[PDB]
């Protein structure tokens, strides 16, 4: 079965890597672009903009793993390890040239390190809405003079006792809802079918896990990123971000600025934290025209 | 019915105040000390000192509006609204003298408007940990490189949706075993039969609403503390701060010196949060020779 509908022309694959059973949706003809879902997600965050890039590319959708109907790392969770993954699907489908990626919350987190490490091998890269794991989020506040901040849910995931999936068990579906129009400026565009489909999705036992290990390993991924981060990222790269409720704002250019030599970043007014949901039509825009400078 | 033991000569009580029906324990004889109690816990908190300061004092030891089997307030949560009523029960007792006041986290939020709006009525002062609701409380981190963020569970607390209520009901024990031991330096203080006690007296539906509600009226408090803190402290005060694990370390005194013009503050070794329980013996040395400066 499927978790989520399938585009038309696009097909729900799985590839053993490293071990590991990932499972990924994939479409179009080109040169390879994958694309990397965060929290509270799948695959299914990027379906609006599959079909059009698969005009001209070759699209690739994993789920990250333990997420979607992926299996969990048999390694962990670290930036690093789950990198390894992802970077090894993507060469199993582009051995031969570089190719593009495009990364969304904790996408980046779990991307950052196989982009520094293997550069030849990256294209062109989108990355939007997550700090890549380093001291920044440090200085990100616990709470504001208008209510609950940008990323307190950082140290509510990385808690012990099993804390998030323990309050979080039996409550999925609300707290997911809660969670995503927090961190949204247009609430609508998430229909109570599409808030049941991801929820229902997270809910599985070892994908609620999942979910909160990503956060378990942050500090560690930091500590990695230090090292890592010594060596810039040199090929062409975007930023987007929300300027509404929930963005990031000029974080994310800003930060980009100190990894990478050619940056140009876009902040969307009217937008939060779910670009792809929430601004479809003008980031499946930006990310299209940004990609196709390159050959596809 | 009495949710915590009772120590030796002490009467537990109950006193209307403003058409709210207030839970104390006192005991002792001579110039009045009211203890205030904080967040997870109740007047029981300060069954260890109380029968020690009756030697000198009438001791009162209130339970917070909404929580332990004090009445929820009737006017509101905020700092200013709760220490009308802490004001009242304490002049009920010492209509015609000052009394001290001791006050350990949330109790803070809930007296400092009374203090300042009283100060004759206040001989001298103990706060220990938390912060006095002002701008500095959006300056801790949301999360830490190392232990734990002290107050990311100001939004989690501060959230909308009931959130905090949603997650936690029928799961109070569990989560109050966490959150006190997350703060906590000595944790084997913290038995499973005291716990049992704790979490049986917040997990009345009331009292667990109450218990957040406190949060959801800080940003309110802050704003009250802003026109209040005008007018310096002039009453001889000490700050305590854990500097152990979940201890507020230095930033205890070092806030109150902005506060109070005659203040002398310690920070305790080993021990968190939870001050009258992990470190119970020097705790009370520090906080019966303070008081005892004065006539007793």
């Amino acid at each position: 079965a499927e978790e989520f509908p399938v585009p038309n022309g696009f097909e729900s694959a799985y590839r053993e890597v490293d071990g590991v059973k990932l499972h990924y949706v994939k479409g179009g003809q080109g040169p390879l672009v994958m694309l990397v879902h965060g929290f509270g997600q799948t695959w299914y965050e990027w379906h609006q903009l599959m079909p059009e890039l698969a005009k001209r590319f070759t699209v690739i959708a994993p789920d990250l793993p333990g997420l979607g109907q992926s299996e969990p790392p048999k390694t962990g969770y670290s930036g690093e390890q789950v990198a390894v993954y992802l970077h090894k699907l993507a060469r199993q489908f582009s051995p031969d040239r570089p190719f593009d990626l495009v990364a969304h919350d904790i996408g980046i987190w779990n991307t950052y390190p196989m982009v520094v490490k293997n550069q030849a091998d990256i294209a062109r890269l989108v990355y939007m809405q997550a700090p890549i794991p380093d001291a920044r989020i440090y200085r990100f506040p616990a709470f504001t003079a208008q209510g609950e901040s940008l990323v307190w849910h950082f140290s509510f995931f990385a808690a012990d006792d099993r804390l998030a999936e323990t309050l979080i068990a039996g409550k999925e579906r609300f707290f997911l809802e809660h969670f995503i129009k927090s961190h949204a400026s247009n609430t609508e565009v998430f229909s109570e079918r599409l808030l049941d489909l991801y929820a229902r999705s997270y809910a599985k036992p070892h994908s609620l896990n999942a979910s909160f290990e990503y956060y378990r390993a942050l500090n560690e991924s930091v500590r990695q990123n230090a090292e890592l981060a010594k060596t810039r990222l040199q090929m062409p790269t975007m930023t987007l971000a929300g300027g509404g409720h929930g963005g990031m704002g000029t974080f994310q250019l800003e930060q980009m600025k100190a990894y990478a030599e050619d940056v140009e970043g876009h902040v969307l007014p009217g937008c939060g934290h779910w670009l792809p949901e929430e601004c479809a039509a003008p980031m499946n825009r930006l990310v299209i025209d940004f990609l196709s400078r390159g050959r596809h």
